[PDB]
C-alpha cells in the first residue's frame, strides 16, 4: 500500500499510482543509508538507472515486497538478493524500444556521413570538403545481431533506404525474421558481407564481446559498428584496435562497460560517434515506462 | 572538339571513360588562375567539380575553350554570361545525386530528433550528462516536405518508415501524385503550424528564396526543426538564427550556406545548429556516377 519512487521519473507515474489509491514519495539522487531509512515503511519501490538496488539495501528493507524498473532490464538491481527475499522484480519491456530504435538510425547514418564530425569541424571555423567523404546506405548491408523488438524496428527503418537486413539471432526462427524482411544466417557467415553491423541483445554470457579481435577479423576491412544495447557486447578494447588498424571503419557507441566510461580511449578516437546513454532519453518514451509500470503495481493490489 | 583538362579531385573512372571514348586527357589539381591558362591554352575541353571557379578572366583568356563539363549538379561555379558569349557549352550531371542527398536528410532529422553530434561533441570533451539531452521520438510526429520532387520523395518514403506524418506543399505535382508516395498535400499557409520538423527540397527561384523568413517561422509550431540539404538562402539565414534564439526554433540541420564558406559565423556557432561543408553528393557512390554521366556527354557529341 505504500511505493518510492527514488529518481527522475515522468510526473504521470505518482499520479496513475496515487489514482490507483496508494501513498507515493517522488525523492531523487539519494544515498544509500538515505534510501535504506526512507525505504524503512514502503512496501514498493520504482526507480530508473540511478539507484542501485544493492545486495545491503534489499535485506535493510524488512517490508519491501516489490521493485520496479522504469526502463529496458534490470541491470542496477542484485537478482539473487532479490529472488532471495521471494521479492518481484517488474519491468517495462515495451515502452521503450522505438526510442532505442531510432537514436540507432542516426548512428548509422551519423556514420555513414560523419555528421558529428563534419559539425565539431564546422564549429571549430573549419571548410573540409577536400575530405569528408562519406557512404551512399542504398544497396549496402546491415548486420542485426539480436532480432528482438528494437532489433526489427531497426531493420524496417533501414530497409527503407534500400540496406539489405542479415542478421542472427539463436531464439527467433528463420521463418519470423523473414516476416520483417531480416534473412538470418550463422555469424560465421555474417561478417564479411557487412558494411554495417548493429547489436540489440540483452548482456549474456552467450553475448558478452560478441564482436572480439576474432570476429572484427573475419568482417569486412572498413565495417561500421552500433552499440545502442548494452556496454562490452562489442569488446571495448577489440574495437580500438579495429579503428587502429582501419578493420573498422567507424563506430557509434550509446553504451559502456563503466557509465560512466573512466576509459575514455575509444570516445576521444575521431571516428567515434559517442552519446551519455539516451536511447530512452526522449519525453514520449519515459512516460510510457513510467505509466506501463505504474499500471503493473495498481493492478495487483486488484 | 579533342583533348580535356580535369581541374579538380574527380573519381579515376572520368578520365579512363574520355580516353576510352578516344580523345587526351590531363588529370591536375589545386591549380592557380595563371597555372590553369597556361595549362589550357591547348584544350578544347574543361571539366571541374566545385573547387575550380570559371571566372570571367579565365573564359576570355582560353582561346581554345569550347566547352566546360561540371562532375554535380548546377554550375554555380561557371560565368554562364560570360560562357554563352563565347559559344561555350556548359554540361552537367544532373541526375547521379538524388539519394545521397535524401540520406543526409534524414541523418540531420534524427541528429536534430536526437542531438547526436552535440553528445558526441560532449562526450568528446568527457562529459556524461543524460539528464540533460532529452530528445524526441520521430513516430507519430509530423514531418513538412516543401519540393516533391525526386530528392522530396526519396526524403518521404524514408521517414514514412520511422513512422512520421508526411505532409508537404509543391505547385508542380499534384495532390493526385504526391498522395500517391504518402505524402499529403496542403498550402504552405495550413502547413507551418502542423509540423514539428520541416525540410526544403527545392531549386533557388525567387518565388522560393526566404521562404522561411521571419513571417513564416512566426507561423511555425514553437520548437519546430528545419533542415536545408538544398540550396542556401532557401531558409534566410538571419530569419533563423533569431528563431533559434527566441526558441521558434528548437534547432537547425545545414548542408548549404549564401556565401561557401560562409563568413557569417553566427550560425554555425549556435549550439542548436549541426552543420556539414556541402556534404550532400560527398559519397563515393555518387561522384563516379557524376563523373561517369560528365564523361559519357563529352564522348557522346563526339560520335
Ligand atoms: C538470448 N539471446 C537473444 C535474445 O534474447 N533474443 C530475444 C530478444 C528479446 C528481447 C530483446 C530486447 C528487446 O528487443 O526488447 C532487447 C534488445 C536490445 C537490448 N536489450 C534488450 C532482445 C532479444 C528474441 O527473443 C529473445 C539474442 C541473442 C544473441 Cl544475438 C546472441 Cl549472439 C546470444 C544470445 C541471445
Ligand atoms: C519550381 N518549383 C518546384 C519544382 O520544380 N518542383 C519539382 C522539383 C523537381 C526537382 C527538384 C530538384 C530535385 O529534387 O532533384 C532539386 C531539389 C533540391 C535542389 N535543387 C534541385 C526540385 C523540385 C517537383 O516536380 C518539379 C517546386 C517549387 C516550390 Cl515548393 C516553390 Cl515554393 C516554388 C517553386 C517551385
Amino acid at each position: 500500500r505504500k511505493v518510492l519512487i527514488s529518481d527522475s521519473l515522468d510526473p504521470c507515474c505518482r499520479k496513475i499510482l496515487q489514482d490507483g489509491g496508494l501513498q507515493v514519495v517522488e525523492k531523487q539522487n539519494l544515498s544509500k543509508e538515505e534510501l535504506i531509512a526512507e525505504l524503512q515503511d514502503c512496501e514498493g519501490l520504482i526507480v530508473r538507472s540511478a539507484t542501485k538496488v544493492t545486495a545491503d539495501v534489499i535485506n535493510a528493507a524488512e517490508k519491501l515486497q516489490v521493485v520496479g524498473r522504469a526502463g529496458t532490464g534490470v541491470d542496477n538491481v542484485d537478482l539473487e538478493a532479490a529472488t532471495r527475499k521471494g521479492i518481484l522484480v517488474m519491468n517495462t519491456p515495451n515502452g521503450n524500444s522505438l526510442s532505442a530504435a531510432e537514436l540507432t538510425c542516426g548512428m548509422i547514418m551519423c556514420l555513414a556521413r560523419q555528421i558529428p564530425q563534419a559539425t565539431a569541424s564546422m564549429k571549430d571555423g573549419k571548410w573540409e570538403r577536400k575530405k569528408f567523404m562519406g557512404t551512399e546506405l542504398n544497396g549496402k548491408t546491415l548486420g542485426i545481431l539480436g532480432l528482438g523488438r528494437i532489433g526489427r524496428e531497426v531493420a524496417t527503418r533501414m530497409q527503407s533506404f534500400g540496406m539489405k537486413t542479415i542478421g542472427y539471432d539463436p531464439i527467433i526462427s528463420p521463418e519470423v525474421s523473414a516476416s520483417f524482411g531480416v534473412q538470418q544466417l550463422p555469424l560465421e557467415e555474417i561478417w564479411p558481407l557487412c558494411d554495417f553491423i548493429t547489436v540489440h541483445t540483452p548482456l549474456l554470457p552467450s553475448t558478452t564481446g560478441l564482436l572480439n579481435d576474432n570476429t572484427f577479423a573475419q568482417c569486412k576491412k572498413g565495417v561500421r559498428v552500433v552499440n545502442c544495447a548494452r556496454g562490452g557486447i562489442v569488446d571495448e578494447g577489440a574495437l580500438l584496435r579495429a579503428l587502429q588498424s582501419g578493420q573498422c571503419a567507424g563506430a557509434a557507441l550509446d553504451v559502456f562497460t563503466e557509465e560512466p566510461p573512466r576509459d575514455r580511449a575509444l570516445v576521444d578516437h575521431e571516428n567515434v560517434i559517442s552519446c551519455p546513454h539516451l536511447g530512452a532519453s526522449t519525453k514520449e518514451a519515459q512516460s510510457r515506462c513510467g505509466e506501463e509500470i505504474a499500471v503493473q503495481f495498481v493492478d495487483m493490489v486488484k
